[PDB]
């Protein structure tokens, strides 16, 4: 990777999120979204490092602060869609072509820290909230499928979550120091998703009933000793970090325990490795993976990028490379790889954007 360009957004506030559109069409240039202040902005990557500015959506409320975005597509037309959310607790579904807000969702209206789309179903959107819950939405029928909470759920803000490969289960994490597993391939949840697709408020009198899921299928506070701010599945293993200068690779149970035989009472975890780094001990810093999960990237609080090659026989054998530029000194909140892994974008606390090309 070589640094080929940079720019800075005019708001001078932190850029909290960046996502390439991995649903961009064949023959179209690569496009990424950034979120910060009260806006979302799209850019196109071109030759000679060119980052071409397209168009933003700016919230009507000057005090909105977007924290997260996620791409999907319209399941009938194939056109890409962009979901954004943040401090107002409003999910907006944006048409990236025109930057129109197509529709919006409100749960209880508390800050949303992360959005993720289901890996197999483009209509299923997961939101994680400051109000300690996760919510699963069906953006085809505009239904709240399920709320994951209760006293056995998270006890402080939820900061991140991730679906597994097939979208059969979710791992969430947050300020309570815990990582929690929620299975969504239960008979109850499969039925709830089916029912959400059968719901049309114009053809019935009932409201749509959301599931209240109050018990995770596994919980641990034994991995980290502070806020857990990013989580990703790597097959049946988990990668998670806190503010302790480490990403930990771990699994529920003992070494030979199958993830789908783990019981909610399971008290053990197994640590398969740990990727240490420096100067990333402030709260709220995300890591990202490429589409194939061959690579992992994290920025630190002084503008350095760490990239790990995970194409090795065991997690602890990952190969690290570091990327620095003398003008990039602000905290990197999130990174994104293009689908082919040819471009890595980093976004920063000073509203700067950095492009690295292979
Ligand atoms: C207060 N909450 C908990 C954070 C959560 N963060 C989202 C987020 C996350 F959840 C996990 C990992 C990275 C990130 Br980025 C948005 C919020 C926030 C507001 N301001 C002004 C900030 C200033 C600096 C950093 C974060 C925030």
């Amino acid at each position: 990777f070589k640094c080929v360009n940079s720019l800075k957004e005019d708001h001078n506030q932190p850029l909290f999120g960046v996502q390439f559109n991995w649903h961009s069409k064949e023959g179209d240039p690569l496009v990424f979204a950034t979120v910060g202040s009260n806006r979302v902005t799209l850019y196109e990557c071109h030759s000679q490092g060119e980052i071409r500015l397209l168009q933003s959506y700016v919230d009507a409320d000057a005090d909105e602060n977007f924290y997260t975005c996620a791409w999907t597509y319209d399941s009938n037309t194939s056109h890409p869609l962009l979901a954004v959310a943040g401090s107002r607790g409003i999910i907006r579904i944006i048409n990236p072509i025109t930057m129109q807000c197509i529709k919006h969702y409100v749960g209880h209206g508390n800050a949303i820290n992360e959005l993720k789309f289901h890996p197999r179903d483009p209509n299923l959107l997961l939101s994680v909230s400051k109000d300690h819950a996760l919510r699963l939405w069906n953006i085809q029928t505009d239904t709240l499928v399920a709320i994951f909470g209760g006293v056995e759920g998270h006890r402080d803000e939820v900061l991140s979550a991730d679906y597994d490969l097939l979208g059969e289960k979710i791992m969430s994490c947050g300020m309570d120091h815990s990582l929690k597993l929620w299975r969504i391939n239960s008979k109850r949840m499969m039925n709830a998703i089916k029912e959400s697709y059968d719901y049309n408020p114009n053809k019935t009198n009932r409201p749509f009933i959301s599931q209240k899921i109050h018990f995770p299928d596994f919980s641990t506070r034994d991995i980290h000793r502070n806020y857990v701010d990013c989580v990703r599945w790597l097959g049946d293993l988990i990668l998670s970090k806190s503010c302790e200068n480490a990403i930990v690779c771990w699994k529920p149970g003992k070494m030979e325990d199958d993830i789908d035989k783990i019981k909610p009472s399971e008290s053990n975890v197994t640590i398969l490795g740990r990727f240490d780094y420096s100067q990333c001990d402030i709260w709220y810093m995300r890591f990202s993976m490429d589409f194939w999960q061959k690579m992992l990237a994290l920025g630190n609080q002084v503008g350095k990028l760490y990239v790990w090659d995970l194409e090795v026989e065991d997690p602890h054998k990952a190969k690290c490379t570091t990327l620095t530029h003398h003008k990039c000194g602000a905290a990197i909140r999130q990174t994104s790889f293009s689908r082919d892994s040819s471009i890595l974008i980093a976004v920063c606390d000073d509203a700067s954007i950095w492009r690295w090309d292979r």
